[PDB]
């Protein structure tokens, strides 16, 4: 508890303030415990962060999540669909949250935390995507179309967890984020992206 | 003499560009950007009134190194259809990309997005919506929808964003999620255009049937 408020709290201020202009003090003072129970947890500042970090990433998507869903009987078609239907959902329950925040500003200025959330967190949730969309284009999951469609599929909804607001009111004005509506359009979208670059990888091969 | 003058402001606003990309907004002090630009207090505020004029012409010359205005409307205007048009934008970005993998452009736009100054509604209604509004108009064509149609807006973000992650992150993808991931241009364009060419035509049949 005493280490979920201090992870929680320390979130919000390296989302406002980045690593760099954040203070143990500051730390303390919003989460109300000491620097030794600080030290306890999380062994110093270094050690906090990179339980940020950790944590933020897990708030995204939750690698047990996908894992599941990869797991469960279905479709790639239908695994990809519930995969997406992750992203979006965070867009409408947590528009306000810090860990998106906290993670673009890790990517901004890589700390030495940045390669252990790259290797524990993003590598094995890329990997499930990519594992789904070899089998919808019959691709090995770590062919260059495959790890190029990667991006073309996540992508779109890490720009809306991101900017939504200033995509909503002052670039796309007239956008919709209603759920359902943007799973389809990015269902559909994909589906027809991946057939289309999957057609030229088997005609190259 | 004018030639120097315009010299002296360019030298300021590119050692305050790489500041606030590197600090922020918050965290950069009149003083730094003085000892960075070792341009004096008065000609720094000569050329951009105060530090928050320099913050903005800061953030309007950032989006326009990542594509400039001018460079879609006279593609926009050529020639050729509209997929040829979507392929010369998409070439600008994976451009960008390869030859500017370090610069500060992007960093201070991010920046920006995280936690919006007051300077930031003068970018999105200057820059970021005339340049998406000349995409939405090729991505319309394309699908035979109007340019404000839902499908077109989202179509934006599924046409943009790809580039946008790429100019951002290349670096921890090609080098720990995306390992043997290939940034060389041609293959890049090539495959955003295939992809998008088939997205398009999917979300375009599912409008028109609608
Ligand atoms: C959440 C997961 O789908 C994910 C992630 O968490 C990070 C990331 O970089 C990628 C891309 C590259 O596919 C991902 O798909
Ligand atoms: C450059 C241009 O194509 C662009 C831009 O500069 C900002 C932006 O947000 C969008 C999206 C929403 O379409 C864009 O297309």
């Amino acid at each position: 508890a005493t280490r979920l408020q201090i992870l929680e709290k320390a979130g919000e201020l390296f989302a406002e303030q980045g690593l760099a202009n954040t203070t143990s003090k500051q730390i303390c003072e919003r989460s109300q415990a000491n620097s030794a129970a600080v030290n306890y947890h999380f062994v110093n500042k270094e050690g906090l962060y990179r339980a940020v970090l950790l944590e933020a990433h897990a708030r995204l998507v939750q690698l047990e999540t996908l894992v599941s869903l990869n797991e469960r009987p279905g479709s790639p078609q239908d695994k990809l669909r519930a995969l997406i239907t992750v992203l979006v959902e965070r867009l409408h329950n947590h528009p306000d949250g810090w860990a998106l925040k906290v993670l673009t500003r890790e990517v901004l200025s890589p700390s030495p935390e940045f390669e252990v959330v790259l290797k524990e967190q993003s590598f094995p949730k890329a990997h499930i995507l990519r594992g789904l969309l070899g089998q919808i284009m019959n691709l090995p999951a770590d062919h260059p179309t495959t790890l190029r469609s990667a991006i073309s599929v996540f992508a779109p909804c890490l720009f809306l967890l991101i900017a939504h607001q200033p995509l909503k009111q002052h670039v796309l004005q007239g956008l919709s984020l209603e759920p359902q509506g943007l799973i389809d359009h990015m269902m559909s979208y994909a589906l027809g992206g991946l057939q289309a670059v999957a057609a030229t990888a088997h005609d190259a091969a």
